């Protein structure tokens, strides 16, 4: 039910300029006698210049990755160069630049080494790829390019009654979207890889197909290996629970489980069935909090009570007090929009200092809604490499 | 019924457009002594040029989008450049302005990128394409272009009795004038797309 599907993804590391320019010095000396006169006389001549049309060559270096359950013999991509919301070329790569070898889970080249060049455009390598003087002119007035994936090529190994595997003709671009018509993109990103995935799904519409359907907490339960342990999910001894990640939709797969969830009668996201066409992202959490284990922080928090701290559905303590950790900007990425998200509980007031500067210092009142359990989440900016701190203060009375 | 029958477009985003001028500067410096009196001149020398014949390069910014109810592997366009009440060129994308997969009701590249480009007439991604001085003074005098969609080349996958498909020699383009033969072209356009349906017919004669 899980289908081969190579993802291959393009990354920039660095750019080169080359300008077309011609200079030249030249000395003279001349010397005259005539009958009484005569004349000596030395004479130089600088020379510069420059011919619009092919007069600004450059070069790029990438690396070629892989993401997914496949690999990819023989890959070439194409790439499309931008600079100021406009375009530049685009390039199939040569024969110079292909990649042979590419594993499920890896980079290319491998990792202790150095990445890869690119410089023509014609289909036998001459011709180094021109800019031109208006391009150069924003470029050095301050404006910088990017690189983008648009599509790749690459083949499949098939062994045959012979015993050994072939790759000749077995193109990977027509199996592309017929995959693409009938699974649902499930892209898991933990804090250092990323992972896409393809579930194949069922069409509720016409009935003479017998798929055997699944709902999406096992669906991630079978896309990755993952080992329930004790009703939660385990990757990698990573918990994947329906409160302990953060969850991505867009709108049109948003809207769907939403309406499809009023006529579902559990109030959960793992046990929603799964549908024809989603794009899904589940992130994990940097810093989790299950006050009884697993809580990944540098100092641990103030006025904590150990009755029924299971994480959700069981947080048993309705009292009077304050909780607060402060952590400087040293640990985390600087320049990146965090978000911070949690739960609710049975107070009747309670605010929330996030004083982080570069970013919401506004702190408000909680508004609790009842004693069941809903999420909140904010949104702030990271600064730049400051032991001046952010201090999460919780002030309660009621929790 | 109904039979697969895909559409292409091709949608215009924007045009660029280069000039193949020349530019240089001189300086020189002479001094003499004579046998008493002396010299010594200092020259400076602008220059540019512009020679007609590859004068003005262009590039074009495209993208493709499907619509009906097939996919289509392996598309190739061609484009019809009309600039006022004539024409420039007509192009048959190479390698590099291939485009691989295009699935039924929708584009090419995905929705969140940025179009593609196009500039080199040869079959090989050389000798960007040249504009005369005559259609540049056209241009920068007031008038501008557009695309055209002429035709398209492309795919579909068959499985045989191995159980895999193959993509090979399978051209769309010999089921094309057939169907426009037997069938009705039904479009519905709605707000924000569209749609070409074939619907078969029956001959009374």
């Amino acid at each position: 039910l899980v289908a081969a599907y190579p993802i291959v993804g393009v990354g920039m590391e660095k750019l080169i300029i080359s300008t077309n320019e011609h200079a030249s010095t030249d000395q003279g000396k001349t010397v005259s006698r005539a009958t009484v006169q005569d004349s000596n006389g030395e004479s130089w001549n600088t020379g510069l210049s420059i011919n619009k049309g092919e007069s600004a060559y450059i070069n790029a270096n990438v690396r070629y990755y892989n993401t997914g359950t496949a690999p990819m013999y023989k890959v070439t991509p194409t790439t499309n160069l931008v600079l100021d919301g406009d375009t530049l070329s685009t390039i199939k790569a040569q024969e110079n630049q292909i990649g042979n070898n590419l594993s499920p889970g890896d980079t290319y080249p491998k990792k202790g080494l150095s990445p890869l060049a690119l410089n023509t455009m014609d289909q036998f390598s001459s011709r180094l790829i021109p800019i031109n003087y208006d391009q150069l002119k924003k470029l050095d007035a301050g404006k910088q390019i990017k690189l983008e994936t648009t599509q790749v090529s690459g083949n499949f190994g098939t062994k045959n009654s012979s015993g050994q595997i072939v790759t000749e003709g077995n193109s990977w671009s027509d199996y592309i979207s017929q995959i693409d018509s009938i699974s649902a993109s499930i892209i898991l990103d933990t804090e250092n890889e990323s992972y896409e995935r393809r579930v194949t799904a069922k069409n509720l519409q016409d009935p003479e197909d017998k798929t055997p359907e699944l709902t999406i907490g096992e669906a991630i339960e079978k896309a990755f290996g993952a080992t329930k342990k004790d009703g939660l999910l385990y990757f990698n001894d990573i918990p994947i629970d329906e409160s302990c990640v953060e969850l991505i939709f867009d709108d049109n797969t948003a809207n769907k489980i939403k309406d499809s969830l009023k006529t579902l009668s559990d109030k959960k996201i793992y046990n929603v069935k799964l549908e024809r066409g989603m794009n899904i992202l589940i992130k994990t959490p940097t810093y989790f909090t299950n006050f009884d284990d697993y809580n990944n922080y540098p100092s641990t928090w103030s006025n904590v009570n150990t009755t029924n701290q299971d994480g959700l559905q069981g947080s048993a303590n309705k009292l009077n007090g304050e909780t607060k950790i402060k952590i400087p900007m040293s640990e985390l990425k600087p320049y990146k929009r965090y978000v911070f998200s949690g739960y609710s509980k049975d107070p009747l007031t309670s605010n929330s200092i996030i004083v982080k500067i570069k970013a919401k210092e506004e702190k408000t009142d909680y508004l609790v809604p009842e004693q069941g359990y809903t999420k909140f989440s904010y949104e702030f900016e990271t600064t730049e490499k400051d032991s001046s701190n952010i201090e999460i203060t919780l002030i309660g009375s009621g929790t």
